[PDB]
């Protein structure tokens, strides 16, 4: 049923790198989930072009930013590409090696860890915010399933047996006691406006109550 | 053989705009093609994860800066996925349309012409400093190709007979005459310094002659 992942020595020095260092400007990790799922929804929007079938799983392409106070989650679902069970496995979905290699160089040269989505690693942010990040995903060719980290070195994947989502990714974000600012509609709102403005996707912010 | 295709209408648009609005930012064409070269070799990078036989085509990962002014021309080279035929030409058409027309809708709303990329048709900006770009290309699952334009609404596609690149995209941009500081090498370095200095992949600026 669960299967446990050790990460790459690489990936898990970076995530030991977004979780230790001393870095306020956190909010970054919005834009990075956002722009992932922009890119998500641009390949199925590319590949239904050819193939209109492969919107048969859905045919909304959207992004959909869901807080919970109770649980003290953020949301962010799409209705993009989705990930198979392999590119789970490969980091989700990311060039986490050679990326981090480039990364860790960029940063020793001076970058800020602002530039993380330059190469390809910009889903690891979600550890500036989040103590646990859980990802349910769909893809067309795969089953569902749920891939979930607090870092620490490792990763699970398994089947996801629970509520369909047809097509699409949702990342879960269990965010770290400190870091609740971001379950606030008017935090969300200003975040989205600031750095998410061009998106070519509705993002339709869930109200709680 | 040549085919001669016609822009999907929204980019003959964006390229008359591009070509006839007074904007003296021109150097931003170089930030938008090595976004497009650094997004190509993430794809092969990602793709050689679950299958390594798709870099027999070529290991090295990187993007070649070649100025000529003999030629007047500008080369952004990288060894990313490449495109197929289909890719090249369609890349032209329906999937375009919606960015360009959000892009067209920014600008009339007070955006700048430097947010190009923001809308996924950041290739275009070519077109400030071109008056002619040919684009030879060899994706893994097909032959080389070139694509070329000198705007006026229509763009061509051939068979490359040209040096086998292996794998990847060749840009080249046979520059307008009054645009020949893009062939200096300090001016160069002082670009990809402002704007590309922290790509996942080398950058190696080629000396003349
Ligand atoms: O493809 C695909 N599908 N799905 C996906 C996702 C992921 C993530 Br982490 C998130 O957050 C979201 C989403 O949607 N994708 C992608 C995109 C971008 C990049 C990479 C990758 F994997
Ligand atoms: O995929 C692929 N392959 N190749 C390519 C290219 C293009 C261009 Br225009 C340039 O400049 C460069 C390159 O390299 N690609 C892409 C990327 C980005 C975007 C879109 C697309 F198509």
């Amino acid at each position: 049923e669960v299967e446990t992942f050790a990460f790459q020595a690489e990936i898990a020095q970076l995530m030991s790198l977004i979780i230790n260092t001393f870095y306020s400007n956190k909010e970054i990790f919005l834009r990075e989930l956002i722009s992932n799922s922009s890119d998500a929804l641009d390949k199925i929007r590319y590949e239904s072009l050819t193939d209109p079938s492969k919107l048969d799983s859905g045919k909304e392409l959207h992004i959909n930013l869901i807080p919970n106070k109770q649980d003290r989650t953020l949301t962010i679902v799409d209705t993009g590409i989705g990930m198979t069970k392999a590119d789970l496995i490969n980091n989700a979905g990311t060039i986490a090696k050679s990326g981090t290699k480039a990364f860790m160089e960029a940063l020793q040269a001076g970058a800020d860890i602002s530039m993380i989505g330059q190469f390809g690693v910009g889903f690891y942010s979600a550890y500036l915010v989040a103590e646990k990040v859980t990802v349910i995903t769909k893809h067309n060719d795969d089953e569902q399933y749920a891939w979930e980290s607090s870092a620490g070195g490792s990763f699970t994947v398994r089947t996801d047996t629970g509520e369909p989502m047809g097509r699409g990714t949702k990342v879960i974000l269990h965010l770290k006691e400190d870091q609740t600012e971001y379950l606030e509609e008017r935090r969300i709102k200003e975040i989205v406006k600031k750095h998410s403005q061009f998106i070519g996707y509705p993002i339709t912010l869930f109200v709680e109550k």
